[PDB]
C-alpha cells in the first residue's frame, strides 16, 4: 500500500496466471500489472466499454465465513437451506479473470459495481471506460438525491 524503500515480500506476475484463465478473457479486456498495486496483476480496458456492460459470473470455492482468510478475492452469496456462503477465488485455479479486478480505494475511480443474477456475482460498468484505463470494483452506494 506504499511506494517506499521497505522490501516487498511477494510479487504476482503475468507468468503465474493459470493458462485457462488467460484464454477466457473477452476482447474488451487484458491482464497486466495493476497501477493501484503494481505487486499484483490487474485488468485493463483494450477498447471503449459502454456504461452498463456486464462481465461474469465471478466463480470460486463455496466455504463458510469461518474458513475464509481475506476479504479481497471473495464475495458472499446466500444459498437456500445451505446458508450464507463465501465464494472464494484466493486460489486462482478455482476462479476466472474477474478475480484479478482490483478494488477501488474508498470507491475512488470505481468503474464497476456488483449485481447478483442466478445466485452468482457479475460486475457491471458504472460509467464508460476508455482504452488504457484500469477496471476497479467497489460496493454499491446509496445514490438518491436529498433535494
Amino acid at each position: 500500500n506504499q511506494n517506499t524503500t521497505e522490501p516487498v515480500a511477494a510479487t504476482e506476475t503475468l507468468a503465474e496466471v493459470p493458462e485457462h484463465v488467460l484464454r477466457g478473457l473477452p476482447e474488451e479486456v487484458r491482464l497486466f500489472p495493476s497501477a493501484v498495486d503494481k505487486t499484483r496483476i490487474g485488468v485493463w480496458a483494450t477498447k471503449p466499454i459502454l456504461k452498463g456492460k456486464k462481465f461474469g459470473p465471478f466463480v470460486g470455492d463455496k466455504k463458510k465465513r469461518s474458513q475464509v482468510k481475506n476479504n479481497v478475492y471473495m464475495w458472499e452469496v446466500y444459498y437456500p437451506n445451505l446458508g450464507w456462503m463465501c465464494i472464494d477465488a484466493t486460489d486462482p485455479e478455482k476462479g476466472n479473470w474477474l478475480r484479478y479486478v482490483n478494488w477501488a480505494c474508498s470507491g475512488e475511480e470505481q468503474n464497476l459495481f456488483p449485481l447478483e443474477i442466478n445466485r452468482a456475482i457479475y460486475y457491471k460498468t458504472l460509467k464508460p471506460i476508455a482504452p488504457g484505463e484500469e477496471l476497479l470494483v467497489w460496493y454499491n452506494g446509496e445514490d438518491n438525491p436529498e433535494i
